[PDB]
């Protein structure tokens, strides 16, 4: 049958959006815990995207990996919407960044494996995700990577892959193209994938400012610096994804894929199939 509020108790709230939740749920039957994502009808009526959060509910029926949420279930309420997610237990990956100050060589390759591995899963369906950050890759019980919040995930088609694009994701991560054509490809959450390996190794992430046009006018220009202490062949890796130019960004579609990206110097130690049963370094 069908699952309902009452059929659950409600603890900490994981994540926080403005027109949404994410809390800790238990399900009294089972005691199996679940995050689930709590959508107030009202302001998705208001706002008329409907289509929006459907296009979300069904990108998220498409995902079968490891590293990446689960949807269980979908139940409605009298003003609320509920999706019932994995739950990732240790939270954020901005946390362990934010408490250790920067990953040293080892947890930098690894974690970075993972998320590639990830991307090339989900570009493999054809879905790209648009908002690529720290904080929306979580860690669950074992340290492996879930990757989530996919209100901002499009199917590309070839037509589509080439200037309407709606969404501008958060502004350290987002590429030139975005800003400048409204395009947005595989190649966009590549750029920000040499953004989130950039802040592993420095701490922080690569374009920075008082604001938010001074950060675009950074990314445009790019204008970034490595630190003296950053790995040499991390460092090749984040000069080939930060690349103005989105057809020539290692591991796109006109670079010859993901081939070249995996085959990368950085990455030479990486056994790419057996990863998500490969127990992750500890984080110190
Ligand atoms: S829980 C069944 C999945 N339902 C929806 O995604 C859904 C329906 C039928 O009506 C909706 C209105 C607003 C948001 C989501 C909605
Ligand atoms: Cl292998």
């Amino acid at each position: 049958r069908k699952k309902r509020p009452e059929d659950f108790k409600f603890g900490k709230i994981l994540g926080e959006g403005s027109f949404s939740t994410v809390v800790l749920a238990r399900e009294l039957a089972t005691s199996r815990e679940y995050a689930i994502k709590i959508l107030e009808k009202r302001h998705i009526i208001k706002e008329n995207k409907v289509p929006y959060v459907t296009r979300e509910r069904d990108v998220m029926s498409r995902l079968d990996h490891p590293f990446f949420v689960k949807l269980y279930f979908c139940f409605q309420d009298d003003e609320k919407l509920y999706f019932g997610l994995s739950y990732a237990k240790n939270g954020e990956l901005l946390k362990y960044i934010r408490k250790i100050g920067s990953f040293d060589e080892t947890c930098t390759r690894f974690y970075t494996a993972e998320i590639v591995s990830a991307l090339e899963y989900l570009h493999g369906k054809g879905i790209i995700h648009r908002d690529l950050k720290p904080e929306n890759i979580l860690l669950n019980e074992d340290m492996h990577i879930q990757i989530t919040d996919f209100g901002t995930a499009k199917v590309l088609s070839p037509e589509s892959k080439q200037r309407a694009n709606s969404f501008v994701g958060t502004a350290q991560y987002v590429s030139p193209e975005l800003l400048t054509e409204k395009s947005a490809c595989k190649s966009s959450d590549l750029w920000a994938l040499g953004c989130i390996i950039y802040q592993l190794v420095a701490g922080l992430p690569p374009f920075r400012a008082g604001n938010e046009y001074l950060i675009f006018q950074k990314i445009i220009k790019l204008e970034y610096d490595f630190p003296e202490k950053f790995f040499p062949k991390a460092r090749d890796l984040v000069e080939k994804l930060l690349v103005l130019d989105a057809t020539k960004r290692l591991g796109c579609e006109e670079m010859e894929g993901y081939g070249p990206l995996k085959a990368h110097p950085f990455f030479e130690s990486v056994t790419w199939e057996n990863l998500h049963q490969q127990t992750p370094p500890k984080l110190t």
